[PDB]
């Protein structure tokens, strides 16, 4: 009945907890001392914590509860509009957008982008074999130079050509920028002056390159497989009425800001996990030796890599890269029997933590171990949430699945890995997770392309 | 361009391929064969049936193909004459009925046919906790006990009484036999023989049997005005708004005919299939159970609890998909028109809808069509624009899918709720097939957890 809260600060409550490099394992460690839920009170703020499948199976009943607009979210509305992801579910170009773009993120739908998913894994092996002896791989700055790059070319035919740069794009410098501001205004004034000017500059650097690459792909009328045509020609069955230019742009953000950095956590954190558990490394690399028979990977070929989905899905276990969501209840509602819900009240889901319930995993929660997922339906309603729930999931579940497959199968077909320096976890915290300077060493198994 | 033909019997080209028990399931076979499409040629008759989304959709295109009467509806329009499912779309009570019986078939509906649904229930619920220790359960016939009944009460609040009998209501023994001599008659090669003279016979009795006893009870009821929250009361008081009449009395019982045979075995298959499906699958049953053990709290089901067992129409979703117990549909070509871009097809060209072989099309749902999954279902958004047709497509789709999907979401969930189940034979399926399917002698045993009702 009563609900456990953590330690308090006086008049700010709880918000100074969150003032810290490493809020989301901050929250886990609260959640370990708490339990399944905690109230997190702030200066005209409360939210609750919810940590057990218990729990967050209600949570997720979409007859009772709604998607949230997080602080999170409502910063990174900012710039990215009412995109898919910082939009209300009750807001026309939700659910206008919503059903455009559906067809577009099909498993059918990646038959078509494929074959520029193997353009950017193709420069990404070449990057790896060109490598002298001795040198290191940067892993996660790699992966998400393969991530930002795959979202270009399949999001609207743009090539960032991460890989012929050190010094990222320049509307990729100003996206970073904005999502630190929106995160580190979090954690906050008239010192921060200088900032919020900045983030007016990096809002307009995005804006008007995406509005540019819509007007210059109107003005040539060439049709591509990617998703800007796919927006430009596309009428919402329901309204009869197509995304407006201004909303293009904002799905186009959307794109890259929720896939790029998510994706690129998933394939770094699952070639960590894979070194430090050469048993599973050895078993993913027998499947993608077995399978990949082919000097390019086939879009039927990436499907049969089964044992690497499970490896995926092992790592979005651990460290789901899109560590929580925000949650409203429609009207008065009682959770679990026992925690009074009035309408309007907030909720948010620690996933990292509901991936480590005791009660769904057994006791080895924390050991890497993908043939949990070997048969799906053996895994409870609701106990793995990487993607959100319900009409309000990832829309880029299957792309981003579909790239991290096609990558982790052609990293594990072409290399050996050696974990030189006895990597020391260490997880930076943006409003994404990654594992921070994790560095391997790739020797060649000397197969061609 | 060319289109492929299974084997041929001289004379009477591939007729003789529907003279087997399991014609659905044989056709099925020659679609793995053959592909996407084959023709099917016989004495008088040409059609051809498709077996991918790719054609399908297509094909589902209202403005190219309407609603085409199939041998078999044709058939059964001798005793369900022009209701809603044998009727012609250009027919004028097609139109005029379904605008009339349409509000009275949403979801809001459903509501008001919640508490008659539970009436039911509760009998099937309490046959199988008065059982015997190692006495077992015959599903499909309980099934159609349970989907006759709750039909006959919500539709015109007639109570065929159908658990405290061996041998069904006479109206039901008619109708059945009925449906059996209409799908007998697709496999006669010589009809007019002179052998079936009585099988015509018994078929016209049963035809009178079945008008007598529905004309009687509309008759009885326009006689005391009384009004249930029943489909007859809303046929009767019901006005077209578009002609501004009301269905004729004749109509009425046509339509109250259609309702039982579209109805009665369509649903109690699914719920067959659906618990043959769990039983096999023991972590689909436990996810399933667990579900319906939280959400159905109180001694009755709710109608908003219903709507919360949201697993549960996962199960029976897969189960349709799998097994669609209404397994084809029929369609022809409005105009001429090319479809998928290689088979030129001419004005009043048939098409045939293989419904089972639609959902294992790979191109759509992999390569694991044939695995029970309800896991496929659990976001609805993944399944592509008529890959999934259990229900038919368009104006002319099921008018019944919210009240089946009611009916076997309540009874599976109270099933689930009150009962452990055991395949104590190791059942083997064995798909019986009429004009709809079901698994032959399929047979659980259930133990009671013992919650009272
Ligand atoms: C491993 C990679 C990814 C993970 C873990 C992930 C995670 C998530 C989560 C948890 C949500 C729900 C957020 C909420 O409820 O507030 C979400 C929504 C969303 N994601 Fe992803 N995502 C990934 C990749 C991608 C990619 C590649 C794209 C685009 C190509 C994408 C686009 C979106 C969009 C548009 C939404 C909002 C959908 C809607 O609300 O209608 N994500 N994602
Ligand atoms: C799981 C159960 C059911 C399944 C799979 C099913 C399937 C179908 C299919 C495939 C059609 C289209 C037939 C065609 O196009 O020729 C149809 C039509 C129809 N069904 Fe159902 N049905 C089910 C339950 C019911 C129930 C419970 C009722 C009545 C209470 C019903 C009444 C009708 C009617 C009236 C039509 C014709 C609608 C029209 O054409 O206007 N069905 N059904």
């Amino acid at each position: 009945k009563e609900m456990p809260q953590p330690k308090t600060f006086g008049e700010l409550k709880n918000l100074p907890l969150l003032n810290t490099d490493k809020p989301v394992q901050a929250l886990m460690k609260i959640a370990d001392e708490l339990g399944e839920i905690f109230k997190f009170e702030a200066p005209g703020r409360v939210t609750r914590y919810l940590s057990s499948q218990r729990l967050i199976k209600e949570a997720c009943d979409e007859s009772r509860f709604d998607k949230n607009l997080s602080q999170a979210l409502k910063f990174v509305r900012d710039f990215a509009g009412d995109g898919l992801a910082t939009s209300w579910t009750h807001e026309k170009n939700w659910k206008k957008a919503h059903n455009i773009l559906l067809p577009s993120f099909s498993q059918q739908a990646m038959k078509g982008y494929h074959a520029m998913m193997v353009d950017i894994a193709v420069q990404l092996v070449q990057k790896w074999e060109r490598l002298n002896a001795d040198e290191h791989i940067e892993v996660p700055e790699d992966m998400t130079r393969l991530t930002l790059d795959t979202i270009g070319l399949c999001g609207f035919n743009y090539r960032f050509n991460s890989f012929y740069r050190d010094q990222p794009h320049p509307f990729i410098t100003s996206m970073v920028r904005a999502l630190d501001e929106a995160m580190n205004k979090l954690q906050r004034d008239p010192a921060y002056d200088e900032n919020k000017r900045q983030f007016q500059e990096d809002i307009k650097v995005m804006n008007d390159l995406v509005d540019k690459i819509i007007a210059d792909r109107k003005a040539s009328g060439e049709q591509s497989d990617d998703l800007l045509t796919h927006m430009l020609n596309g009428k919402d069955p329901e309204t009869g009425e197509p995304l407006d230019d201004e909303n293009i742009r904002y799905q186009i953000i959307t794109f890259l800001i929720a896939g790029h950095e998510t994706t690129s956590g998933l394939l770094s954190f699952a070639l960590y996990f894979l070194v430090k558990n050469p048993h599973v490394l050895q078993k993913a690399a027998e499947e993608a030796a077995r399978v990949l028979v082919d000097p390019v990977p086939s879009y039927k070929q990436v499907k049969q890599l089964k044992y690497v989905g499970m490896v995926l899905n092992e790592a979005l276990r651990l460290w789901p890269t899109a560590p929580a969501f925000s949650l409203y209840a429609k009207e008065d509602t009682v959770l679990g029997g026992e925690y009074p819900l009035e309408k309007g009240d907030e909720l948010m889901v620690l996933i990292p933590q509901l991936h480590r319930d005791k009660t769904i995993w057994g006791d080895d929660v924390e050991e890497f171990r993908p043939e949990r997922f070997e048969n799906p339906s053996a895994i409870p309603q609701h106990a793995f949430k990487p993607f959100g729930n319900g009409q309000r999931a990832c829309i880029g579940q299957q792309f981003a699945l579909h790239e991290a497959t096609l990558v982790l199968g052609m990293m594990l077909k072409h290399f050996d890995f050696e974990d030189h320096t006895n990597y020391e976890l260490d997880i930076k915290e943006t409003l994404t997770l990654k594992p921070e300077g994790f560095v391997v060493k790739a020797k060649s198994k000397k197969i061609p392309l």
